[PDB]
């Protein structure tokens, strides 16, 4: 079948038939306004008509008026819209398949793609369904004009015709109903159309249409109601799927046929069922237990199965199938099969008035498909669905009832008239009965009635049928009131041998005011979802050795707020089968929204069971379903008592034998190590920096040239630990926070009414020695070593110790694959808190991995210390080897020494997983040793640069950010960062203050710092002190005048390799000037993650100036001075060559003067540019800005609105172009 059709009707076809409803409820005057208040402006009395219509078609009108006056006016359109639709769909389902008496087709034409053949055969079909109208009809087809008129009449006799076998669809005194009937049903735009031209006949022959017919339908209502809480009305909407056909039969053949299976073991019935999962081999003590439950026989018709959410009845109808077959076996005639399967086996519940109409439809179409005349029998079908109690007219109807016979008939009967036999045990129970069933529209099948009560309700029940039989007419319209309460109130006393459903599925973030308070007061192991209180609550409908099978989302497996649950399924039940899907079960959700589970669960609890598991969550839905037909997949060796060694007790089948058997032999991480969560600042954009935004003064960062004590009273910046990237040792330590006098902004920000927004936990921990891990990480789990000096806020996570070698321990085993492993299992999700990660085993201390540990520390804090990006920064390490080697020869040494360090933490690392392996007892094939990919060092090319797989193009890139990194350390040393002379960082703070202090002192003698920090990043030497002119300075003064074409044309050639295009005959020299002026400043955005210190003043888009400014060296004279010494006097230089260019240009000719003029159409386009970049230079430098270092980065580079680069992308405004 094509679902692709009718998935693209159905939700077309909900709106169309709701508008036509409206439109005739109009005419009926029954309106609401736009606030949905209802209408009503009475009705005209026109003598006997009641114009807007007959005056006895009032009555009925005026029951309208009253129903919407009980539900609501969206309420009536919506349910009425589907039951004609529903109708309809039965109708066109059953004209197909000849079911009709007349045997003619009611909705189409077979030798006609346009007509209706009850329009031309209008004689032999009155005769079967109106055989007095039959005069008036033949004459109205011989009129020939009115066959809108006449088929309004044959259609109306149809859906009577109806009523006698299908009353839950096709009511009878709907008589209103028929006054919304819409008209031109004979037009080629009557809604009929759509509902047979957008669903082939072949979509039509199985009945499974019916429930997509079902799942599309309300499909579009769905999208709207999703995410907010749902209203009593809207959740039929918000949670109708419809399960896959093998997922049924999976959960009726385990369950139904289960217990059949285990009276008469060789039933060829097991043939019969390929989802049917046989029972793995028990101790033999269970084999001694379930001998003792099966009853030596189970006769067919004792069997009474129960879907409480049937939905489209698509579980019944294998439910049916499982018993046909079942009967058949037994020695039972065929054509009496289905009456005794609809009425003493099968039972359905729902919410959905209209998904009832189906479901019983589904059942009965399967029941056709058997028997031709089950709809000539009285055949009481227990699909009902529910209803609320808030509009009976109680004491009308118990006096109408007349059930202990009271007024003698005849005695016609006074406004205080004590009703009688209010003592009456059927008064009684039928008092606690309307009480049970209040918001029955809103709980569904979860009100629980007591066993004790299910034999006084059925004898009441089939009174209530005989009453209605025998009975008169307030007899008859009182006891057929009654009966749907006292039935599905008997529906729910009755216990069963096997309860199977696909429920329904809604988190506590969508469940209404009124559903909330009954989950917590009746349901608080399992009061998060609705899924889970069906599993708990359908044991309570379970005879002791009945069955439980369901289809549910997975969560309830593993979430902690199971945990509750989780422990009451282990004591007191039986797992038998479960089928774990996972996500993309079904076939027609979009998205990794949807994890589900199928089970069958005993009703008794047997200890040493063994279950039978299926791991399906791989592949589409065709996959799981072959490899579960397959049996692939299978596991049967952990007993449901073993899933209690686990903290929360999660069902993880899917673990092995030495794993459980440690959580019992071993002790608790989170247990000797004090795993903290950190502060939550509130806004970590107000408090939180990164390192190199402040001046390292303000910082409680202890650095290799600052002796002066420490004076922790201007201490404004504490490196804080916050989160961020996979690491396995050391990294990370690039986040400060605003911890200024103990915290005093942090601690008293506050919302704007008195409330505190930050929360400033575990802050006895603060500064101490520890580790830390990120709290969010995509990958595995890695956790880092944490010196003193830190805080760390909620991001980052940190757990302490006060022994360090504990603390190691703990860090060396907290990097393994091995915790990878348990994480896993505790909660399958990304999130590594403080309360899962402290539930991992955790053995005996050895002193050989606490050496490992320490080697994989330093390993891993020597390659931090590496980048300018951390404080600890001392330089660069090409300047660790002889200054007289060749440059492309010191590169070759480093690399070499950057692999046997991927080898030694490599080994090391496998050496500490081989090691937790040996100790936990587990399984190396399960626990793969760590690879050179995952050693998680800057150093490693192939974890740097995980996205490339070569080796060559691997080791080229490699070569070429060293050759940046080595760029941006000189471009350092210009503006006064580092220094050759003095090791490490150097100058960082404010106002250019103390900077003069350092050159007196000769910080910069061999190499000296720019005066002004202001570096032309230019693509032709103009200035001396040029970026790429130092440059050179730098290489001669460090490698040798002797080397320096040598090491320049090697830095030539590493550049063109990844990072720019190289060009032929380029010198050496050009090549490199090219990179500063173009992809330079790029590569310092990534490097400092948009947050510069060197900061690009660009003219424009020709670049026609482009200078660096250190931050911290910045002042008020600088745009100043940066205008006085630079723009100033380069657009003087423009000109005295403008002009020279225009003494050769008209002293030229042919081939070069036209080579002169774009070498002076060019420079002419960068002198206007520069004059309206120095008409805004001038503009900012009067200004005289003076910045503020504690401000951050963000919020500095809007103060100069355009005249810096990619203003946009750092501050995120456009420039505001003053
Ligand atoms: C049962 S599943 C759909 C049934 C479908 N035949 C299948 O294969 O699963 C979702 C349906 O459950 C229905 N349902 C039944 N009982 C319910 C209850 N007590 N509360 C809410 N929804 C309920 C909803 O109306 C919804 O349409």
């Amino acid at each position: 079948m094509n679902t692709n059709n009718i998935k693209k009707y159905a939700p077309q076809a909900r709106n169309q038939f709701r508008d036509a409803v409206i439109q005739k409820l109009t005419t009926l005057g029954i309106s609401a306004d736009k606030k949905g208040n209802l209408q009503i402006a009475d009705a005209e009395l026109v003598g006997e008509t009641m114009r807007y219509y007959p005056k006895s078609t009032l009555t009925r009108r005026d029951r309208l008026v009253k129903r919407a006056r009980e539900q609501g006016f969206d309420v009536l359109v919506e349910h009425c819209a589907y039951t004609w639709f529903n109708r309809l769909c039965a109708i066109r389902y059953m004209e197909i398949h000849g079911y009709l008496d007349h045997g003619f087709h009611m909705l189409s034409h077979p030798d006609n793609p346009t007509g209706f053949e009850v329009l031309d055969h209008v004689p032999e079909v009155a005769e079967a369904l109106l055989p007095e109208k039959k005069a008036q009809l033949v004459e109205m087809k011989l009129s020939g004009n009115q066959d809108e008129a006449i088929y309004r009449e044959l259609l109306l006799a149809q859906c009577h015709a109806l009523h006698r076998a299908m009353p839950f669809l096709f009511e009878a005194v709907d008589d209103e109903a028929e006054l919304l009937l819409p008209d031109n049903l004979t037009r080629t735009d009557s809604i009929l159309r759509g509902l047979v031209d957008g669903i082939p006949e072949e979509d039509w022959q199985e009945v499974e249409v019916i429930g997509w017919l079902y799942q599309f339908y309300i499909s579009e209502k769905k999208d709207a109601v999703i995410g907010k809480v749902v209203k009593s009305e809207d959740i039929p909407a918000a949670t109708q799927l419809f399960t896959p056909n093998w997922i049924v039969q999976y959960l009726v053949q385990n369950s139904v046929g289960r217990q059949w299976l285990q009276t008469y073991p060789d039933s060829p019935l097991k043939g019969k069922m390929d989802y049917y999962i046989e029972p793995a081999e028990q101790t033999p003590e269970v084999q001694a237990q379930l001998a003792a439950i099966t009853p030596a026989s189970i006769e067919p018709e004792s069997i009474k199965v129960l879907d409480p959410a049937c939905g489209s009845g698509h579980i019944l109808i294998e439910v049916y199938n499982v018993l046909k077959n079942i009967y058949e076996e037994r020695g039972y005639r065929a054509r009496d099969i289905p009456q005794l399967i609809l009425e003493n086996n099968i039972f359905g519940l729902d919410i959905d008035d209209r998904a009832a109409q189906l479901s019983g439809f589904a059942l009965l179409m399967m029941a056709r498909q058997d028997d031709r005349r089950i709809f000539t029998r009285d055949v009481r079908l227990n699909i009902v669905s529910l209803q609320e109690s808030l509009h009976l007219d109680i004491a009308k109807l118990w006096q109408q009832l007349n059930f202990h016979q009271q007024n003698q008939t005849g005695s016609m009967g006074a406004e205080n008239t004590a009703l009688a036999h209010t003592d009456s045990a059927e008064y009684q129970l039928l008092m606690r009965t309307l009480k049970r069933f209040v918001n029955a529209k809103t709980l569904g099948s979860l009100i629980q009635v007591p066993q004790e009560e299910e034999a006084e309700l059925k004898a009441f029940l089939e009174a209530l049928y005989r009453m209605e039989q025998e009975g008169d007419f307030q007899q008859k319209a009182a006891a057929k009131a009654f009966i749907p309460y006292i039935q599905q109130a008997w529906i729910l006393a009755q216990r069963y041998d096997a309860v199977v459903a696909n429920p329904p599925y809604m988190g506590g973030k969508g469940m209404n005011s009124e559903l909330k308070e009954f989950a917590k007061n009746n349901f608080p192991d399992s009061k998060a979802d609705l899924f889970a209180m069906f599993m708990q609550n359908a044991f309570s409908l379970l005879k002791e050795n009945g069955f439980n099978a369901q289809v549910n989302m997975q969560s309830w497996m593993f979430l902690s707020s199971y945990e509750a649950l989780r422990n009451w399924l282990l004591d007191n039940k039986t797992f038998i089968t479960m089928a774990h899907l996972g996500a993309r079960a079904f076939g027609q959700i979009s998205g990794e929204v949807v994890q589900t589970t199928a089970w069958v669960i005993k009703n008794q609890h047997s200890e040493r069971y063994q279950p039978v598991f299926f791991r399906l969550i791989d592949g589409r839905e065709e996959v799981k379903k072959s490899d579960l037909l397959l049996r692939k997949n299978i596991f049967d060796k952990f007993t449901q008592h073993d899933f209690k060694n686990i903290p929360g007790m999660p069902i993880a089948y899917w673990i092995d034998l030495p794993s459980l058997l440690s959580f019992r032999h071993h002790k608790k991480l989170g247990e000797k190590i004090a795993l903290k969560a950190g502060m939550s600042t509130g806004d970590n954009i107000k408090f939180q920096r990164y390192w190199y935004e402040v001046s390292i003064k303000k910082t409680l960062i202890t650095n290799k040239e600052s002796n002066t004590k420490i004076d922790i009273h201007n201490i404004k910046w504490f490196p804080c630990s916050s989160g961020g990237e996979y690491r396995k040792w050391y990294g990370n330590n690039e986040i400060v926070v605003n911890w200024e006098n103990n915290g005093y902004e942090i601690r008293n920000f506050k919302f704007e009414n008195g409330k505190t927004r930050s929360a400033v936990r575990n802050d006895e921990y603060y500064f101490r020695e520890g580790i830390t891990w990120s709290k969010i990480s995509q990958g595995n789990f890695c956790v880092r070593y944490r010196p003193k000096g830190f805080v760390f806020d909620d991001t980052g996570r940190c757990g302490f110790s006060n022994n360090k070698n504990e603390l190691l321990y703990a860090a060396g085993l907290m990097c393994t694959p091995v915790v990878n492993h348990y994480l896993s299992i505790l909660a399958p999700t990304l999130s590594f808190t403080s309360g899962e990660l402290a539930s991992v085993p955790y053995p005996e201390i050895e002193d050989e991995i606490i050496e490992l540990v320490t080697n994989a520390i330093e390993i891993a804090k020597n390659d931090w210390d590496s980048q300018e990006q951390s404080w600890d920064y001392v330089c660069s390490p090409l300047l660790e080897h002889n200054s007289t080697q060749l440059l492309r020869n010191i590169y070759k040494q480093k690399i070499n020494t950057n692999i046997k360090l991927v080898e030694t933490l490599l080994l090391i690392e496998n050496t500490i997983n081989n090691i937790f392996i040996d100790k936990l007892q587990l399984d190396k094939t399960i626990i793969k040793a760590v690879l050179q990919s995952e050693i998680t060092l800057l150093c490693n090319p192939n974890y740097r640069y995980k996205n490339i797989q070569d080796h060559t193009d691997l080791t080229n890139k490699y070569y070429t950010d060293i050759t940046i990194d080595i760029l941006s350390y000189i471009i350092g040393c210009m503006m006064g960062r580092y220094s050759l002379d003095r090791e490490g960082l150097v100058y960082a703070h404010e106002g250019n203050k103390g900077f003069a202090e350092l050159v007196a002192e000769d910080a910069y003698k061999t190499f000296p710092a720019d005066n002004d920090g202001i570096l032309p990043l230019m693509d032709d030497e103009w200035f001396d002190d040029d970026v790429t002119s130092r440059v050179k300075e730098f290489v001669r003064t460090v490698w040798g005048e002797e080397h320096l074409q040598e090491n320049l044309e090697f830095i030539a050639e590493s550049l063109c390799l990844y990072a720019i295009k190289p060009k032929k005959g380029e010198s050496a020299l050009d090549t490199i000037r090219r990179y500063l002026s173009t992809q330079f400043w790029k590569d310092h955005m990534k490097m400092y993650k948009k947050r510069p210190i060197y900061w690009l003043f660009s003219s424009g888009k020709e670049k026609a100036f482009e200078c660096l400014v250190y931050l911290h060296r910045y002042n008020d004279a600088t745009l100043a001075r940066m205008r006085t010494e630079y723009v100033v006097p380069l657009l003087a230089r423009y000109q005295a060559n403008i002009d020279r260019l225009n003494e050769q240009v008209d002293g030229a000719s042919g081939g070069e003067a036209t080579r002169l003029k774009r070498e002076r159409d060019s420079l002419s386009k960068k002198f206007n540019e520069l004059r309206s970049f120095d008409d805004r230079l001038r503009h900012y430098a009067d200004m005289r800005i003076s910045i503020d270092l504690d401000d951050g980065v963000k919020v500095n580079y809007g103060k100069f609105g355009d005249l810096l680069a990619d203003v946009k992308a750092i501050t995120g405004n456009a420039p505001e172009i003053i």
